[PDB]
């Protein structure tokens, strides 16, 4: 009885408190009117709490607003749900509020009394809630426990089970809202794209949406590349291809992925999660936010060289030192505007990650948010295991995760692509 694919024929919600923040920017306005989701990072931003990453606005005024803005005719808002217990475990810029043995809470002050303030709107027949679920948690369980270079927390929230019935806990308090269209996170391309994480992702999406009373009935399908900066396409490096013998796959870049881009990913994951047992008419979606890679140094074609590294490092739009860099990243550009169903499998392209809020402080700064300072935020930061021991590649100045970075809007709106 939900529709097939809720950005169909629908007006998209207007967020006021990031476009105030927009077009207050120069040249902001250009983008100011776009829609974007709107994030639930704290308890705090259930009801309101006039934070520097969720301003004034708490849940029942953003549905209000969506409702206003609605006039009667279906609209679209998208809610980010994300405060799991021992939240973002690999990693210390996004870590939260609820730690690793707190999935109680979760469940009862986090999830239940946004579930009841959903509930409250379930009147209005033509309001949609794409709600995406827990951005950065069920990957971490595959590629970040054990082996070398893992997390004892990933490993911890691994064996606890908190990640996997916090979603299945949440997928089904949500998913049984009626206008509720509840959509699991599944990374990027650059993170579970090879053969050893591909499948075992799978399985665990799969374990989640099963938890905590869920089934697969109440996922109405996947996101990826939330808040990354993977390209939708890469319209001129072919994973499959070779450059003068040389396979594209054993370039520096690709590194024996599977795929060189999100577009492929997602069509082929979400085949995979359909012979996995996910309904057959799930859709896939795509933030491009900040993947659009325009602006002078975007590549204009494919390169005339015959060395591998050099074609691929040439022909690639992402230009990113390593996949793996996912903050601040310099040089990205706004992507793709939000669009409905793009391309085959995919339900829409959208902006969920905010443009201009930042991915993690660069620095040590002082706060009540449980955010810690990540040194993959740091631009002088010369790397690790996870990202082939190179610079960060991140902008200097950050702010904390979610506030306000005025220089990274700036370059986002200056790398816009397609031009604006
Ligand atoms: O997306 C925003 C989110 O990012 C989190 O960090 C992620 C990175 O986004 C992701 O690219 C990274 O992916 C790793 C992956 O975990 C590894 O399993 C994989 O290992 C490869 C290796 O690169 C190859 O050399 C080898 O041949 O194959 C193996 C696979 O068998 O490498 C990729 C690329 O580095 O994982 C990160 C998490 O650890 C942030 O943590 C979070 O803050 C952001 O919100
Ligand atoms: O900007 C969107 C979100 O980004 C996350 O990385 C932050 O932790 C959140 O506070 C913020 O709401
Ligand atoms: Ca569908």
């Amino acid at each position: 009885e939900k529709v097939d694919n809720p950005f169909e024929g629908a007006k998209l919600y207007v967020n006021p408190v990031w476009s105030a923040k927009a077009a207050a920017e120069p040249g902001g306005s250009a983008v100011a009117n776009e829609s974007t989701a709107v994030w639930l990072d704290r308890i705090g931003a259930i009801e309101g709490n006039d934070s520097p990453t969720t301003g004034s606005m708490g849940l029942r005024d953003h549905l209000e607003e969506a409702v206003r803005q609605s006039g009667g005719d279906p609209l679209t808002i998208q809610v980010v749900i994300y405060n799991l217990p021992g939240r973002a475990c690999a990693a210390l810029a996004a870590n939260g509020e609820l730690g690793p043995d707190e999935l109680d809470r979760y469940k009862s002050e986090y999830i239940d009394p946004i579930a009841d303030i959903m509930w409250d709107f379930a009147d209005y027949e033509n309001l949609r809630i794409v709600a995406i679920i827990e951005i950065d948690s069920l990957p971490n369980l595959v590629t970040n426990v054990g082996g070398n270079g893992g997390t004892e927390l990933c490993a911890y929230m691994k064996q606890n089970g908190g990640y996997v019935n916090g979603v299945g806990y949440a997928l089904r308090k949500l998913g049984e809202i009626p206008n509720v269209y509840n959509y699991i996170d599944a990374a990027h391309h650059g993170w579970i794209g090879w053969d050893s994480n591909f499948g075992p992702s799978v399985d665990i999406f799969y374990e989640a949406a099963n938890a905590s009373g869920s089934t697969v009935d109440y996922v109405h399908g996947f996101i990826s590349n939330t808040a990354n900066y993977s390209a939708t396409v890469e319209p001129y490096l072919d994973v499959n291809g070779t450059v003068n013998g040389q396979l594209i796959r054993q370039s520096k870049w690709v590194d024996w992925n599977q795929y060189v881009d999100e577009l492929s990913f997602v069509q082929d994951l979400r085949q995979a999660l359909i012979a996995k047992g996910f309904r057959s008419d799930i859709g896939m979606l795509i933030d491009t936010s900040r993947n659009g890679w325009g602006g002078p140094n975007r590549p204009t074609g494919p390169s005339s060289s015959t060395d591998l590294n050099t074609y691929v490092d040439e022909s690639r739009i992402d230009r990113r030192i390593h996949p793996g860099n996912w903050c601040n990243q310099a040089g990205a550009g706004l992507g793709e505007r939000p669009t409905v169903n793009p391309a085959p499998g995919v339900d829409a392209y959208v902006w969920v990650k905010p443009p201009g809020e930042s991915d993690g402080a660069s620095e040590e700064i002082p706060n009540d948010e449980g955010k810690g300072f990540d040194r993959m935020c740091d631009p002088t930061y010369q790397g690790n295991a996870r990202n082939g021991n190179n610079p960060s590649g991140a902008l200097p100045n950050a702010p904390i995760s979610g506030h306000w970075f005025s220089a990274q809007f700036r370059e986002l709106l200056a790398n816009a692509y397609p031009p604006l």
